[PDB]
């Protein structure tokens, strides 16, 4: 099927998505709204349930709402079973509208709908070409107390009507204990609870397969993306092992969400991005988008820097989330800001690399600050406004434009106010043209593009300032008069005769499953594809395109490759790397080892004989390990996913700067499990 097919669950470059917070967008069928001191139907108590629901989504699927706006993917609430209980936090009463406080992952939460309406809304949303991502939430069950058992449900977990377990009297341990975190350490608040949420064990076996066969049945429903929820805040380990789990079994696009500030970069945020087998939201996308088109703390020389260098840091830069403003942030449009400002940034949004999400009501010019004001009900669904005619114009170019959906970025001309980018794949070309500043032109002069000679007018029609633009000999453009608050796109496509890769889903797996490789030039016959130098031709060719190739991971070695394509007529592609094929199915296994004491910036890492131990190399050992939670300094532990159902042997390193000191004796081996978890504790040999 074309990459740009709704059946595509592994990549959506080619997507825009519209994210809903379900309670607050339409309530389409009112007998199933909470009752009492639950609901608000005015919806001005904004934590109270307003009555929004699965049939009111479809309903705006099919009179045209969201479909007319270009939208081809939603990402809703979170769809399991809720907690019933009305929280009262300091006088004010709270329910779980956000779908955030889970009591049975295996069941629907009935506010929105049934599991016949779930159903529906797949459908419904598939025959409209729209894809469905949803929020799970894996970290935690709901408030509870252990101290205090009849505080809301304390936490309760059931599997489909069958209880596992509360918060009080955990004798399982299905739950972590160590109190709650105050985010000083990445450690602490992955082990500690999150406020007054329930944290899962996920060390417990139980609690690990409940969530892998969970995550299955919402798959076998037809789910096609996956959201995470707090990402920073469960073992890194334990979540490559659930991937590789969703991967293995029916690879979605899945993404997370690890929040970044205003300016800050972390390493480890990247580093997730990069290994976890997952993406992320692009917040720091999203922030300096923010600093430049609304805040204004920042110029266009910040954004380039942004782009250029978010290029690179991120190995898979086509599959970031990208985004202006979500449930998290202040609402992007302010009382007193231009309307203009908001429109750009909506038109820079979709024509940037990555996948754009848009937030609920951003066409309609809502307003808010922070949780909960930021959840309004939208207000209004005119499709008149200019914000919902700019995302109508531009949406659409994503599935028509491959330079928009998979093309690099190129900075073209640049001043203060004004950037002028290409979007480049093969022959095809995207340029972007806008001025922030709302009171002065900028004057254009000596822009060169890519673009083949033409007039090639605004894709915008006119509506945010644009014109046309005149291209001769060379790419050179005729010299213009860019408007206060303009904003124009110009375009090109054509037909790509080199394979061209412009993205791979899923990028973690073991051999025998099917990637998907999407791009332009592949041609329709049958040609070969490389992991490495190893070459997959014929039947392992499950599907081949011009637009998309399916192909199963060959037999190779766990470790990480490039990927290349040659057509039939044996013309390569550009290599697609970072590729990792896994030894085989993982589980993850908690290593603990005692009396490791350490110098000061000395820490304890694990390397062992499979790629996923770095394969003996201390450059990629597994760590630091941590040692203050769990397990308090000189014991360190780590949560690691390893492959399932064989002996791996390993050893145990301090490193300092590059000083490694490995520790003496035979090296180690260990059996692992089939599936579930499993605990090694052992002694530092000297
Ligand atoms: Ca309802
Ligand atoms: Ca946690």
């Amino acid at each position: 099927a074309p990459d740009t097919s709704v059946s595509n669950k592994q990549n959506f470059s080619t997507d825009v998505i519209y994210q809903i917070f379900t309670d607050r967008f339409s309530d389409g069928n009112p007998a199933n709204n909470p009752t009492g001191a639950a609901f608000d139907g005015s919806c001005t108590n904004l934590r109270l349930y307003c009555g929004g629901d699965w049939q009111g989504i479809i309903n705006k699927i099919n009179d045209g709402y969201l479909t007319g706006m270009g939208i081809t993917a939603i990402w809703i609430s979170q769809p399991v079973e809720n907690i019933y209980s009305v929280i009262n936090y300091s006088g004010v009463n709270n329910t779980a509208y956000h779908g955030y406080w889970a009591r049975d992952f295996k069941k629907t939460n009935p506010a929105y709908g049934t599991m016949q309406d779930f159903k529906n809304l797949i459908d419904t949303a598939h025959a409209h070409n729209i894809k469905v991502i949803i929020d799970f939430a894996p970290n935690h069950t709901s408030p509870a107390s252990s101290d205090d058992p009849s505080f809301a449900e304390n936490g309760r977990l059931y599997d489909n009507g069958n209880l596992l377990g509360g918060y009080t009297n955990d004798t399982q341990n299905l739950f972590h204990h160590y109190g709650g975190t105050d985010f000083s350490t990445i450690e602490n608040g992955i082990y500690k609870n999150l406020y007054d949420l329930a944290d899962l064990n996920h060390n417990n076996s139980s609690v690990d397969v409940y969530l892998k066969d969970a995550i299955k049945m919402w798959l076998d429903l037809g789910v096609d993306g996956i959201r995470v929820d707090a990402v920073k805040h469960m073992p890194f380990g334990w979540q490559k092992s659930f991937m590789a789990t969703i991967n293995n079994y029916k690879p979605v696009f899945t993404f997370g969400e690890w929040f970044l500030g205003v300016n800050e970069i972390s390493p480890e945020y990247h580093q997730f991005a990069n290994e976890s087998g997952m993406s992320l939201l692009d917040f720091r996308f999203a922030q300096k988008a923010r600093q430049v088109f609304r805040d204004n703390t920042d110029n266009m020389y910040g954004l380039k820097a942004m782009l250029e260098g978010s290029e690179v840091d991120y190995a898979q830069v086509n599959d970031q989330v990208t985004f202006i403003d979500n449930h998290d942030m202040e609402r992007f449009h302010t009382s007193n800001g231009d309307r203009r400002k908001l429109e750009q940034a909506l038109a820079f949004t979709l024509t940037s690399r990555g996948v754009p999400a848009i937030y609920y009501g951003s066409e309609q010019y809502m307003s808010g600050g922070n949780d909960p004001d930021n959840r309004a009900r939208l207000p209004s669904f005119s499709t008149t406004t200019t914000a919902y005619q700019v995302i109508q114009k531009l949406a659409p170019l994503r599935k028509s434009n491959p330079a928009i959906a998979y093309g690099s970025t190129h900075e073209r001309w640049i001043n203060n106010d004004v950037i002028i980018y290409e979007r480049k794949f093969g022959n095809n070309v995207a340029v972007v043209a806008i001025n922030r500043n709302m009171n002065t032109p900028a004057s254009i002069t000596g822009l060169v593009t890519s673009l083949p000679r033409g007039s090639y007018n605004d894709v915008l029609g006119g509506i945010l300032n644009g014109n046309t633009l005149t291209v001769g000999a060379g790419g050179a453009a005729s010299n213009f008069t860019l408007a206060p608050g303009g904003t124009a796109v110009w375009q090109y496509t054509t037909d790509a005769t080199t394979p061209i890769i412009g993205n791979v889903g899923p990028m973690m797996a073991k051999p025998g499953v099917t990637i998907t490789i999407d791009g332009r030039g592949f041609g329709s016959g049958k040609g070969t594809v490389y992991f490495g130098t190893t070459a997959v031709t014929g039947a392992d060719i499950v599907a081949w395109e011009d637009t998309q190739i399916q192909v199963k991971i060959p037999a190779v070695p766990g470790g990480i490759y490039d990927i290349r394509v040659a057509n039939a007529a044996g013309a390569a592609s550009n290599i697609y790397d970072n590729f990792e094929v896994l030894t085989g199915d993982q589980v993850t296994v908690r290593f603990v080892i005692n009396n490791a004491t350490t110098a000061l910036g000395q820490n304890v890492f694990l390397t062992g004989n499979v790629s996923e131990l770095g394969n003996w190399d201390p450059n990629n050992a597994i760590g630091p390990m941590y040692n203050q939670v769990v397990y308090q300094y000189p014991t360190w532990y780590y949560d690691v996913s390893v492959p399932a159902g064989q002996t791996i042997e390993f050893k145990f390193l301090k490193k300092q700067g590059s000083t490694v000191t490995w520790e003496g004796g035979a090296n180690r081996t260990f059996t692992t499990p089939t599936s579930g978890t499993a605990t090694v504790n052992v002694n530092w040999q000297p």
